[PDB]
């Protein structure tokens, strides 16, 4: 069957493969476009930038970053390591399009979709690069509303300080795709302010409210999935 995610990483059950090098992430040409309050979540759009190498048999291509987080600071994240949530996720999708012609055609494939797992973590630390986007949330405070990234901004300063991997195959958080994650368990640092601000904004419309968490509780892992570690 499918394997529905997120998932609790059980470290101790994580597997080694060969095939698991370092991955080439390359986010040099990356800009994001416009910024999203999708009523669920944060949607940032990216055009350019790519991650090769790994396990990967070419190139997936960026295409958008998401976030979520929680009602409390200490408990925010979709993935757990060894059953720690962290105060929040960054994902970023990838697709195949060197094999398929648009993300719609790639969706539909076990080989189609890449997404990044991030970690945020409260830790009393204003994060100067997370900020950009703390700093464009005022513009997206109703659901369904979008705005113009207009502020320089480098995907890569959000990468974790250690870029080991777990991976594994499963689902994107909404379920209408098969996705295999690349998880890293190092964190990125962030400030309680910063994550404050996401809280205010909207969901859809009895009356719209606050969007106080938007993570997905964790499926129970299939026996036949495997879990890799780099």
């Amino acid at each position: 069957p499918q394997q529905l995610s997120p998932i609790n990483i059980e470290t101790k059950k994580a597997i080694s493969n060969a095939r698991l090098k370092p991955l080439d992430i390359h986010y040099n040409e990356s800009k994001p476009t416009t910024i999203q309050n999708t009523g669920k979540l944060v949607r940032i759009n990216f055009k350019g930038g790519y991650i090769s190498g790994g396990f990967l048999p070419n190139e997936y291509v960026l295409s958008s970053l998401h976030i979520y987080w929680g009602k409390e600071d200490d408990y925010g994240s979709n993935h757990l390591i060894d059953v720690y949530k962290y105060s929040g996720e960054i994902n970023l999708v990838h697709w195949n399009k060197k094999k398929y012609s648009s993300y719609e055609e790639a969706k539909k494939h076990d080989d189609g979709l890449i997404i990044i797992s991030i970690f945020l973590q409260v830790l009393d630390h204003k994060n100067v690069y997370f900020q950009k986007i703390v700093n464009q949330l005022d513009s997206i405070r109703s659901a369904n509303t979008s705005a113009p990234f207009d502020s320089v901004f480098y995907l890569d300063n959000l990468l974790p300080s250690k870029l080991d991997y777990f991976t594994y195959l499963g689902t994107t958080i909404n379920h209408s795709a098969d996705a295999v994650w690349i998880i890293f368990p190092t964190p990125i640092n962030i400030h309680s302010d910063q994550l404050s601000k996401f809280r205010t904004l909207l969901s859809l419309s009895g009356k719209p409210h606050y969007i106080t968490e938007n993570y997905r509780n964790p499926y129970k892992l299939n026996d036949d999935t495997e879990v890799y570690y780099s």
